[PDB]
Order: C-alpha cells, then sequence, then structure tokens
C-alpha cells in the first residue's frame, strides 16, 4: 500500500523557501520509526532541503530531469516512482506539497503529526475531504523543554 506522512502546521502549512523552521526532535523521531526499513519516495525539493539521504531506507527522487546523485533512485513519474520500490508491504511518500498532492488519490493511510504552530509559510498539504477517512489512533503530547509546541500524532486509514 502507499502511505503519506507529513507534519502540519496550522492552516496545513508544511513549509517555508524549503526549511526546518521548527525543531521538534519528538516528530523526528516518529518519522524516523514509521520510514525505516521502507522505501521513501520524495520530490526534488525536498530532496534538496533534506541534505542528505535518509540511510536504512531505499530514497526514490522524482525528478523530470535525470540523476544528479548516484546514492538515490532516480525517477520521472509516479507510475516509475511505486514501480522502482518493487513489491513490499508499505511506501511511504515523504513530500513535498507537489508530490503530496499527486499521492493522495493513490493513499490509503495518512500519518500527520499536527504541530500548535504559526509559521507563514509557502507550501500546504492536501486539502483532503477527510469524509473520506477515518482517524485510527490520536495521540497527544504537550510541549516539553526538549519540543517547544505541543503536536497530535494522527494516523488516519481511508474508509
Ligand atoms: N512538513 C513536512 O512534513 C514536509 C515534508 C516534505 C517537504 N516539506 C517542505 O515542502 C517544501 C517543498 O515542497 P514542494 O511542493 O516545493 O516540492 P516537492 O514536492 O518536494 O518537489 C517538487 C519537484 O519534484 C519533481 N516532481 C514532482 N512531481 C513530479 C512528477 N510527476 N514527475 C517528475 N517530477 C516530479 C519536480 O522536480 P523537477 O523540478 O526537478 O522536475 C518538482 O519540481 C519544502 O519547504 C519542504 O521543507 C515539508
Ligand atoms: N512527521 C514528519 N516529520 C518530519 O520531520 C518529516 N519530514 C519530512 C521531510 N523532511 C525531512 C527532514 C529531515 C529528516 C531527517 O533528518 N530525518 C532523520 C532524523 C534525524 C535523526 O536520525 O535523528 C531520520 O533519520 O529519520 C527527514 C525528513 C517529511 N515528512 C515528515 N513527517
Amino acid at each position: 500500500m502507499i502511505s503519506l506522512i507529513a507534519a502540519l502546521a496550522v492552516d496545513r502549512v508544511i513549509g517555508m523557501e524549503n526549511a526546518m523552521p521548527w525543531n521538534l526532535p519528538a516528530d523526528l523521531a516518529w518519522f524516523k520509526r514509521n520510514t525505516l526499513d521502507k522505501p521513501v519516495i520524495m520530490g526534488r525539493h525536498t530532496w534538496e532541503s533534506i541534505g542528505r539521504p535518509l540511510p536504512g531506507r531505499k530514497n526514490i527522487i522524482l525528478s523530470s530531469q535525470p540523476g544528479t546523485d548516484d546514492r538515490v533512485t532516480w525517477v520521472k513519474s509516479v507510475d516509475e516512482a511505486i514501480a522502482a520500490c518493487g513489491d513490499v508491504p508499505e511506501i511511504m511518500v515523504i513530500g513535498g506539497g507537489r508530490v503530496y498532492e499527486q499521492f493522495l488519490p493513490k493513499a490509503q493511510k495518512l500519518y500527520l503529526t499536527h504541530i500548535d504552530a504559526e509559521v507563514e509559510g509557502d507550501t500546504h498539504f492536501p486539502d483532503y475531504e477527510p469524509d473520506d477517512w477515518e482517524s485510527v489512533f490520536s495521540e497527544f503530547h504537550d510541549a516539553d523543554a526538549q519540543n517547544s509546541h505541543s503536536y497530535c500524532f494522527e494516523i488516519l486509514e481511508r474508509r
């Protein structure tokens, strides 16, 4: 199956100028717990903002262009990206906005982190209609001396 994972601020802001405007490490641990030993598909701008490969995962980059780094796999369409994952239990789509938009219809599960922050951004997660989605898990955390916002983890599965 295909799953999307994303961290959303208020009004579904997911980014600004390609950046990590928030250093919330509990959500990073959640991201790694849920993408470890799976293929991860990302768009080229998200690849350039991560800065490096994510180790322990098959990194597949969508770009209309050929490869600029042979440490990762390059694909030039959605059909090719899914094919390049091979037969697996779960394909993780890790953004960004343009890529989330395209894989939402082909998505059976959402891993969403909702962060209590406002950050005047320039990229937004898809405005699905949640009627098509059921929440199957919601785990809320208040701020700590390590994460300076409250956040909810949510898993949503297509009904
Ligand atoms: N908060 C989160 O969870 C989260 C997660 C991921 C990313 N982000 C943020 O999202 C922002 C970047 O998102 P973005 O929407 O600008 O870019 P993106 O989706 O990461 O990448 C867009 C690029 O991917 C390629 N691409 C997309 N669809 C393609 C297709 N069907 N076929 C071939 N190539 C395709 C294209 O590369 P070419 O132009 O080379 O052709 C396109 O320009 C950043 O700010 C990032 O920090 C946030
Ligand atoms: N919930 C969620 N959190 C995120 O941080 C996230 N990030 C992306 C894409 N951006 C990034 C940026 C950095 C790293 C990263 O450095 N990952 C490391 C964590 C650092 C560590 O190992 O301690 C990793 O190995 O997973 C991953 C994805 C997409 N969806 C997400 N979804």
